[PDB]
């Protein structure tokens, strides 16, 4: 018997472990993936000397751990194969493919990862506030009152994840760029850091943050924590929530624990899905919420008739430059130069403290440093150099969010013939309109690798605004981008396949009034009608949004936890 | 104080570990890099439920921790960028990559994995016995001697690692390809599983071996290990060994933790490398053993002239095939179908115990249950079937080795066109004659990301017979697939990148005597006139092997602890 | 004259291709020269080029008119996968 | 101007692209390592198949082009003729 069990161990979870399991709750969390991140539990996999220095691998972690949620049949004519193989006479259900699945309404990019931490193994750890147009309401009819609480919120969840907009201020080509960017749109838009969740431990190494800086997973009693409840169980798929016959309370959890194979029932007295977005839909639809197989309007549900509807996803645009001579020139333009590279009589000078310097002395010294040191190289950028981390957020006249520098998930071939110090990536994230019509449910014959009803999408992007919108981002990442270089060749300007960015939302959707707002859980994330199920992600979201979701889930996650303490008692230790 | 020092987590580390540890001898070991797969220390990354439901996936964990040792200069040509953009007017020194190496005479495919465990968390676990003409010789003019003592080795080595050769006897698969290869070769050639450091757990799971099974890495002393002693210490560059002025001992090991970030030296009776075949080369180079930098004969070295020199590399050649028409039809050869699939009176059928059925009952259970419970599937194989493991060993007549079947190291984008059931792979390994040219050196100007001389090669493979086989090895490779399938396109016969394969020998190499067997270690692998230094790994192995070297490297190693329980005395505890 | 693969999956009749040419300030140092060693199929001095787009007005112009084939492509649709806004090869 | 091409606009990039002859190539670098071992391998990167040794690779007009047929490139051509404005005209 446990007071709390929490389905998934990705950072939402992991706040309600924080919070609950701080108030003296008996705690149980399963996971159906397992303890991948060495000693510290659930954490960042980018966090190793090995991937701080080669961080051009990291791609492989992951695309290593992102499997596709829903592949359609595959048609491709393979014509050459040799007469004497064995070959098809149609294009029948392969490798794993969902028959249900229109190819041409799907987010063939969405991807789920099973393993503890969940994504916040591999995150980029961007982690902004949404403003007011993007953000649903916590209270009614007082803007200021919604402002103080969202405030108070976010407050906390950056707290939780060690939020910071100072980590990449020693950078050169982080500063190059944000300082032309502001130059270029001067008292029209405003640059600054991407907020990350991280901590600078070192001119050259990063603590990433993760699920584990939220709650370091450990089981407790622990000599660190020794009145406080706590057990994780990995590789367990947790399958249904079994309701009562008045739908107003869950009675048990059905699991099944993969290791021994065997399937139990574990009883508690609240019970918390932070299973993400995809499969906190699918354990509520195989436990009687929504509707179970293709949508048939015939056949009202009986319980969570909006669960898997209006669906949002984000449409995201990406490209990289090669930096400009101008702004590559720029860097030195501090620097008296005397003789010829590689001569005994070679010398790069610069004043400190000169009133005409455009550069701090710190920047100034690189440069000098690095320009003296190789002076077989050609640019005046030192190798060890951090990326850029610039963003202008979202805004009413740019609906978008933007990062703009140096991510680890490239999408293509790593090219090596461009000095990878002149390049900088941009991606532009578009709001989508929730519509009732764009649908995630789960098929009533097909089963996915854990046998349970195989997910299919029906999406599209929302015709007006949504798609207006769009297409206007693309032409705004074109548009500032050539401010600081053109385009690299192999990697132009382009939107990427739906759902790859991993932003899905509305899942289980958030809202006042379970019928006026078509939606699955109160502002406490309490499913509508029952006294003791809570839901936690993105899912919840509500409302179209560009910027990345995380923090408002662990904001939303924070304020179902006050709730839960000021309703329920921790049994006794 | 330690008794003993071990440098490296793989394999061959472990082996030494698990001997000395058991011993009685009070252990460090060292790695640079950091603790990777759960809470099974050093345990093979493919063992999650997760990745043996997608293995398709785990290329991207392989691609992930394989650094490449040594990257000639790009010259690309990329003249389509933006005029604004700042452009090269040379190819200089880019991207980390290193100006020494002949991008002609290179191992490109070699690269390196710094993760507690070494190679041994991502490899394949094929683990065959050398033949007589692979093998060095352990005892001089007494080939029955040889072969005892081989067998020895060898048995004690397949247990640590848990060889088998029977974990896929229950395959459809495996079956069919291996008995059409019996059939087409009768008398000329022996087919049998790839023996493999594994066990299978459930017909779904099997447990690949690794570093963690021939050793915990856990610290001891602790409950299940009282009475000994054993500390790891991961993310810990040990730089270089000091040799007193006799060159007759070890004195200290030095070590860089890069945590903190400073340097210690360590004290040991005795010490060990097993950093891998590259880095053992490059420690004992920055130690003053060999020559540093660019080879020059007019330079004797002071100490080990063999080092680095007679490097092996195995030559590779690759293709998959689609199973032929023949070979699908023969699976369901005894079944009686009567209708049409899909209707009510389909009926799929055989007669157990006949005496005219070519399949055991087993077999014909899964193949009708498959075909009457999936009648929109048009093949006779269940889905969760699994792969061959098929070998014809290394003979004079045909001196190479050969894996058959199912591997996670894909090569390419895998392809989801032809039905998965239907693919087999093809891998063929060819033996390198050892050669005094075939070089691995270490720059004494550029570094590495840890602040080590750089590695390159001086590689190609020799002319004459290495040559001669290779080619021959492509052709047999291209008559034997044929009597399977035809090639998946997208898989055409290739040799792959020299290196790829991770084969590398010879780079420390063993024998009788230093000067006359050209060579480092003696057959105890001690490194010659030092009492307490011992070097394992494949860089022991001197001659031209195609079978992979793993078993055969710790085969040595087990001998290796012989010679030290023989001979040094473990402290008290 | 088409650049690359023709593709087949999206209607003909939906494609619209946009082509943007720069002008090119004349330079002295950007010059033809002809080989006095090297030769051609015709056995006559092979050719032989030594060019750069100037800076600053030819560079910034170039850029610009990326830009411009951008926004202007943009009022008609988006861009085709596979033919997506490109210098093309000297 | 054929009944056939202009049933098949498609394939004229073909005829475009077989009397275009490349003015100057540089010497090529591409690094090919799998041969196999029987095949001659080169030893450094000669001047092969026709190659400029004079051309930089990175000062070039690459996809310069003639061609050598009667009528010359106007057997081809987009038949584009616009006015030079001032700005642009001697
Ligand atoms: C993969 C990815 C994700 C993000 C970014 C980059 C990349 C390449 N970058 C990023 C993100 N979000 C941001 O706000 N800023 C950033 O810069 N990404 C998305 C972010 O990573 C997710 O939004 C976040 O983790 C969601 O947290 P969560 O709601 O806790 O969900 P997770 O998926 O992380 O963890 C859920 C969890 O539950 C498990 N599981 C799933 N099904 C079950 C069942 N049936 N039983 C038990 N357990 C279950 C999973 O295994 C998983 O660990
Ligand atoms: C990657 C690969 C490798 C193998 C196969 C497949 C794949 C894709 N399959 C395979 C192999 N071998 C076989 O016999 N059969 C198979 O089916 N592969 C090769 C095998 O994996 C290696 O031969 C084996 O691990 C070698 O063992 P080892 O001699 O113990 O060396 P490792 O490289 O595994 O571990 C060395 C170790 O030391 C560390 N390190 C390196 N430098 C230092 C320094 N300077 N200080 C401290 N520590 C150091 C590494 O981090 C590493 O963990
Ligand atoms: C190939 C190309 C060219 C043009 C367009 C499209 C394509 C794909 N489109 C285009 C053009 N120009 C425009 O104004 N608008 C358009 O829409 N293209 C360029 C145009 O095609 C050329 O500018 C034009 O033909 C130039 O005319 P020209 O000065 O008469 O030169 P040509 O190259 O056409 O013909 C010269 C000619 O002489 C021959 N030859 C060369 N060397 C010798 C020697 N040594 N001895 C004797 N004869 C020689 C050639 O064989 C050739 O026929
Ligand atoms: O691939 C798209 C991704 O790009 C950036 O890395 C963002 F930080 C992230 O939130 C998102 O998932
Ligand atoms: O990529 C080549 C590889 O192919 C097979 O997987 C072998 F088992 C392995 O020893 C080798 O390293």
């Amino acid at each position: 018997k446990y007071d709390v069990v929490i389905v998934g161990s990705g950072p939402i979870g992991c706040t309600y472990a924080r919070e609950l399991v701080g108030a003296g709750y008996k705690v149980a969390m399963f996971d159906i993936g397992e303890i991948d991140s060495g000693l510290k539990i659930g954490a960042h996999k980018k966090n190793t000397v090995e991937y701080q220095k080669n961080i051009d691998k990291f791609v492989n972690v992951i695309q290593g751990q992102l499997m596709s949620v829903s592949v359609p049949v595959n048609t491709l004519v393979v014509d050459t194969l040799s007469p004497t193989s064995w070959q098809a006479s149609t294009f029948f259900v392969r490798n794993g493919s969902n028959p249900e699945q229109d190819p041409l309404r799907n987010l063939s990019g969405q991807a789920v990862t099973r393993v503890v931490g969940g994504m916040s193994t591999h995150w980029t750890c961007a982690t902004p506030r949404f403003d007011r147009e993007q953000r649903p309401l916590l209270v009614k009819d007082d803007a200021d009152a919604d402002d103080a609480e969202w405030d108070r919120l976010y407050t906390k969840a950056e707290s939780y994840f060690q939020t910071g907009t100072d980590q990449f201020k020693e950078s050169i080509r982080h500063n190059l760029v944000l300082n032309k960017l502001t130059e270029e749109y001067k008292g029209q838009r405003d640059f600054q850091q991407i907020p990350l969740a991280a901590t600078r431990r070192s001119p050259t190494f990063v603590e990433w943050s993760s699920a584990n800086t939220v709650f370091d997973l450990q089981n407790r009693p622990n000599t660190d924590a020794p009145e406080e409840r706590f057990n994780l169980f990995p590789a367990v798929a947790c399958e249904r929530v079994v309701r009562n016959a008045l739908n107003s309370e869950i009675e048990s959890l059905h699991i099944h624990d993969l290791i021994s194979g065997d399937r139990f029932e574990i009883k508690a007295d609240v019970y918390v899905l932070t299973a993400g977005a995809v499969h906190n839909t699918q354990l509520l639809v195989n436990s009687g919420f929504g509707q179970l197989g293709r949508p048939n309007p015939a056949n009202p549900p009986e319980l969570l008739p909006s669960l898997g509807s209006y669906i949002t996803e984000q449409s995201l645009v990406f490209c990289q430059t090669v930096m400009s001579t101008e702004l590559i020139d720029s860097v030195k333009s501090d620097m008296t130069i005397r003789g010829t590279p590689g001569e005994l009589t070679y010398s790069v000078t610069y004043t400190p403290g000169a009133s005409t310097n455009k550069h701090p002395d710190w920047w100034n010294e690189k440069v000098k440093n690095h320009m003296m040191q190789h002076q077989e190289d050609p640019l005046p950028i030192p190798f060890e150099d951090p990326e850029p981390q610039v963003t202008t957020l979202f805004q009413p006249s740019h609906p978008w969010h933007t990062q703009i520098g140096r991510d680890a998930f490239s999408y293509g071939a790593v090219q090596q013939s461009i000095d990878s110090r002149l390049i900088v990536d941009w991606r532009f994230f578009g709001r989508t309109e929730p519509k009732e019509e764009n649908k995630l449910w789960f098929s009533d014959k097909i089963t996915d690798a854990y046998n349970m009803p195989q997910p299919t999408f029906d999406f599209r992007f929302p015709a007006g605004r949504t798609s207006k919108e769009a297409e206007d981002m693309m032409t705004d990442m074109c548009v500032m981008s050539a401010k600081i270089g053109g385009f690299l060749p192999g990697s132009l300007p382009q939107f990427m396949e739906p759902g790859l960015v991993l932003h899905l939302g509305g899942t289980h959707r958030m809202g006042f009034d379970e019928k006026e707002d078509n939606c699955c859980v109160n502002t406490d994330s309490r499913v509508f009608g029952f006294k003791n199920l809570f839901l936690g992600g993105c899912g919840n979201i509500p409302t179209a949004y560009g910027a990345n979701p995380t923090l408002t889930a662990m904001s939303l996650a924070i304020k179902s936890c006050e709730y839960i303490k000021q309703n329920f008692t921790p049994s006794p230790f």
